[PDB]
């Protein structure tokens, strides 16, 4: 858990990216973690021409302008500077590739690296880059996210927005864009992400968002990290810089974008780890066949599993089953009695029934791990066949459980069900920390009541809920 | 004598000025010698409320803006402390005095204090001041010059630019008046006194200028004190804050405004007074009265005054004259063959013949005055009447001498023709430094040869017009 500000924007961003209105401003701080050297270290030798020091410059862009002023307006060593840095080959960050891996289809970069793109690559994605205003009358077909890349591409170094002369022109050379990012920031929820606001660009664009709508902005999110003691500094000048930054946050919501302060910026990554995770718990996976239903009668076990897969729907989970033998006809039922209220929603309900013949079984395996793919929670329940004629608990719930720790999704075996639930709550109390790190009091309470014979129908469902929302909320 | 570059920015600016195409930008450091406060010791209670140090900032505009933002947006306090300060009656300055009596039409200030204003009014000229769009609208009758507060007026304080809200929606607010800067710009010479070159409505216009106009751009001038060490800061502080004001000069040449770099303040107003010597010794006021003329006879003089004339009209000079008896027919022959080559023009030549009758006698001292303070040079050619039957000097030549004194004009008694205007040479020689304070070799040289009456006409005539030159270039 985080401070309840954090845990607050998580939910609220988590709504917005669930609906698909969600869109990441991502600065070039969200690739100073990867290994590009930073840029005022590149312009240090810039600086040094021009007689200048760049530690004792704060303003880069004045720098690189009067450099070029130095030079005749000519560009090519800043040009040559850039290209050699920024296209070097460097490892994706876990930032990178949570956001590749979230549902969000717009991208608005000031950052010069193809980091974004190479991450959403690797995630087998259709990535739209624009760069140009013609880019932007053509769209791929079949793309899942658009990057704006707003002050140019790596490759086309002397495109980028780097000195004074560029600021002052983008807003003639650069108006589509300016035009397309102020109906983004009317109709999109932002996150501005490695964002300094020192941006004149993004200045002049909140400023006339801001003039357009008045009061009644949209609400964005920006993630800043809070100012640390400096080993030379002394307390009065760090209490100073906090006060600044206090000062700078609330300058900030005068465009209605509110501030999360973190501690370091590790808690980027924490964050995004948690609204991934609250995205992909949101589905899941309904496991188990069941001839003989453990010590419950055929018609109770019936209900229950009826009962459990209609809360399942009302608490807005969406349900994929394979369809095994005894229990997915039931929860089919529990799904149709829950929005039959209507028709059903292929999001809400899944069906993945196994084909059946010796062509189907050479694929299962396949079919198995894709069906599984699509969830983040495993729910398994009794795990008992016929082969012989006698109950002989079933191997394929063993497979199912099996690829679900493989992609790291929580696991909610029923022991109360018996059979291969049984036996898979039992490995998993074997090795709790493994499979549960960090694990509170209430979660360990909760998973040991899941092997509860003396439970009924509601409180047995009402355990798996809270389970289920606790690890998804 | 200045800096060669002073006296070539001199020389362009008094003829800009002259041509009534030049423009004047005052910044508020124009009106930091008054005895207003610095802004930064008003905005310095503000800092002190919401917990930073003005001495500790930089950007005032972001300070106030901070300051707005803990109380709500209001404003109440800051248009309380400017209205208290820059309202108060402070005495004028020179260089508004001198600003007030040069030709110029058009003013442009960043200021909200009314010393512009108040130097216009004092030199008997119509301003007609607008800071508000509506005030665009209508034109003062018999107007010299205009003021455009474009930051806004003392007495209105709401109104005025001082938060980055401000900033932020002038150019919404406020377009018709960047849409006017922008036209003087492209249309006048501008002068730049005061300005710091770091406000962003300016730096916005003059980006906006510089993308319509691209190389073609007008060129303006500013004026700009040298950096000078403090007591506290070593010499390489010294030096790296001397090229960073050398790169932030070459930076406004990118947008054509050259840069004079001046030792002190005061150069401002030695400028400033240079300019307007330049412009008011253009016109020479042609003096004296001659029925016997010394030891030349009377063809001979009458052609070295036609001659002298004519050169006078050459040389770009506007005469005065007073018609006096047997000097008046003559330069008005030299004016005319100067100029029929055609029309007379009302500049080139001003005739005030003096009424004649004991009327005329009563307000003759006016009339006196009136003709000599449109001139800057007073030149005196012999000084004899006859008044009953014998040549005496006469004494109208007296009065005007006296009149030119009081009016700090120059006087040249060419001491060669005689009477009144020998006496007049011998007094001028007898204290010369009370007349020509710091006078060079030259302008002693040729002070003494206008004493000469073994000089020919031509010879003496280019001595009357190198001395005349050196007075006014
Ligand atoms: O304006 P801009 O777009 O050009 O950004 P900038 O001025 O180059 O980089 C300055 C910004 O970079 C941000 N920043 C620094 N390091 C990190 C970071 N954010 C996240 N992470 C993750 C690991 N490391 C970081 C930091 O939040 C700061 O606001
Ligand atoms: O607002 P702004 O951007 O218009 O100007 P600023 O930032 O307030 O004032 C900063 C500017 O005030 C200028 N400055 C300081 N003192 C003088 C001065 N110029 C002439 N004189 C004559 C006597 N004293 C001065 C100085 O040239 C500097 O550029
Ligand atoms: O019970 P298990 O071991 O694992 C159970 C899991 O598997 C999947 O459902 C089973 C099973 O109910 C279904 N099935 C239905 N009718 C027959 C049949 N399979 C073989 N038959 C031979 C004759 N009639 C059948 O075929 C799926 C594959 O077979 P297995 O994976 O071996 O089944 C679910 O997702 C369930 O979670
Ligand atoms: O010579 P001065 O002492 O000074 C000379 C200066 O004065 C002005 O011209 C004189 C003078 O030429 C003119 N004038 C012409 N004709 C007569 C006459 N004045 C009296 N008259 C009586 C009978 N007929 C005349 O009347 C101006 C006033 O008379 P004064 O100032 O006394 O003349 C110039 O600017 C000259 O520079």
């Amino acid at each position: 858990k985080m401070n309840p500000i954090v845990e607050l924007f998580i939910k609220d961003f988590t709504k917005e990216v669930m609906e698909e209105n969600a869109a990441i401003f991502a600065g070039a701080g969200l690739s100073m973690s990867v290994g590009y050297v930073s840029w005022a270290k590149l312009l240090e030798p810039i600086a040094q021409e021009i007689g200048l020091d760049v530690n004792k410059e704060n303003d880069l862009v004045s720098l690189a302008q009067y450099y070029c002023n130095e030079n005749q307006g000519n560009r090519g060593r800043i040009n040559q500077i850039i290209l050699d840095e920024f296209s070097r080959k460097v490892d994706l960050t876990e930032n990178h590739k949570i956001l590749a891996r979230l549902p969000i289809h717009t991208y608005w970069t000031t950052a010069y690296d193809r980091l974004i793109e190479k991450a959403l690559e690797e995630e087998n994605k259709i990535a739209d880059v624009k760069y140009t205003v013609k880019q932007l009358a053509t769209t791929k077909v079949k793309r899942d996210a658009v990057v704006y890349k707003m002050h140019g591409d790596v490759e086309h170094p002397s495109e980028a927005v780097l000195i004074k002369d560029d600021y002052e022109k983008y807003s003639i050379k650069m108006d589509p864009y300016i035009k397309a990012l102020s109906g983004d920031l009317v109709s999109k929820t932002f996150l501005f992400v490695g964002f300094s606001f020192t941006d004149p660009n993004l200045d002049y664009i909140l400023s006339r968002v801001r003039s357009a709508y008045e009061r009644d902005q949209r609400r964005h999110y920006c993630l800043i990290k809070k100012e640390e003691r400096r080993p030379d500094e002394l307390e009065a000048d760090f209490e100073y810089r906090v006060r600044k930054q206090e000062l700078f946050i609330s300058d900030l919501s005068r465009f209605n974008i509110k501030t999360i302060v973190l501690n370091n910026y590790n808690e980027i990554t924490e964050i995004l780890q948690r609204i991934e995770n609250n995205i992909k718990t949101k589905t899941v996976f309904l496991s188990g066949s069941a001839v003989e239903y453990n010590h419950w009668e055929t018609e109770h076990a019936e209900q229950f599993i009826h009962q459990l897969s209609k809360e399942l729907i009302r608490k807005d989970f969406n349900i994929v089953s394979g369809f095994g033998l005894g229990v997915g006809s039931f929860v089919i039922n529990g799904v149709l009695e829950e929005l039959y209220m209507g028709t059903i929603d292929d999001d809400r309900l899944i069906l993945r029934p196994f084909p059946q013949g010796k062509k189907g079984e050479e694929q299962w395996d396949k079919y198995r791990r894709d069906m599984i793919t699509r969830t983040g929670v495993s729910i398994f329940l009794y795990g008992n066949k016929i082969d012989k004629g006698q109950v002989v608990k079933a191997k394929g719930v063993q497979s199912e459980f099996n690829i679900s720790f493989e992609q790291n999704n929580y696991v909610v075996p029923v022991g109360a069900t018996g059979y291969i639930a049984k036996d898979l709550w039992n490995k998993v109390n074997e090795e709790f920390e493994t499979y549960y790190p960090g694990a509170d009091a209430r979660m360990k309470k909760l998973f040991g009541e899941l092997n509860n014979e003396a439970l009924s129908i509601e409180e047995l469902i009402n355990t798996i809920i809270e389970f289920v929302e606790i690890l998804s909320n």
